[PDB]
């Protein structure tokens, strides 16, 4: 009962958490970290992302510079920011990459609240399968009779509640980054 509950509560915070950086990735007004994450160059054979190769910073609201480990990598990291799907422009000064983020078209704000029900969509449904495998397992242990029926009966009203928990923490993330997308 226990294992199966723990286990289960621990992993539907796992998720919440992968659900949490998900969004993060996506792009917005007010410039973060996040949105280079999934950009990624050829780094010496293996697909590199960007995030690793250099140290982004974030001044001004809607400005971001970036500088290179490697000064030579400066081009190939500036060019995988121009061609990514962020809508922006770099430019350089020989050995910082500076990105100006400019105001979502409205047109593609929509696009992007899309892309943020679609995780939470994710996560929730990872959330539900979590819940199904430790309910499974609340089931087998009714029927082979290894724990009274009440015991039983509690632990799945508890299991219930937290998943209700963690689906509507998800719920909260989304709608949260869908606000940060309208504004």
């Amino acid at each position: 009962i226990d294992e199966a509950l723990f286990d289960a509560e621990e992993k539907m915070e796992k998720a919440v958490a992968v659900a949490r950086d998900d969004l993060s990735t996506i792009r917005t007004g007010r410039a973060n970290p996040g949105m280079f994450s999934g950009i990624t160059i050829d780094y010496y054979g293996a697909a590199t992302p960007i995030t690793q190769l250099a140290s982004i910073n974030v001044p001004e609201a809607r400005l971001v510079v970036i500088k290179p480990y490697e000064a030579n990598q400066l081009r190939a990291i500036e060019t995988a920011i121009r061609n990514s799907d962020l809508g922006v422009n770099p430019t350089n000064d020989g050995a910082l990459i500076r990105v100006a983020v400019p105001q979502l078209t409205e047109e593609r704000r929509r696009e992007l609240v899309k892309q943020a029900k679609h995780k939470g969509e994710e996560a929730k449904v990872s959330v539900r399968n979590i819940r199904r495998k430790a309910m499974e397992e609340l089931h087998r242990i009714r029927k082979e009779g290894e724990a009274g029926e009440d015991e039983v009966g509690r632990a799945e009203k508890d299991l219930d509640k937290t998943t209700h928990q963690y689906v509507t923490q998800i719920d909260e993330l989304v709608k949260h980054k869908e606000g940060e997308l309208l504004e």
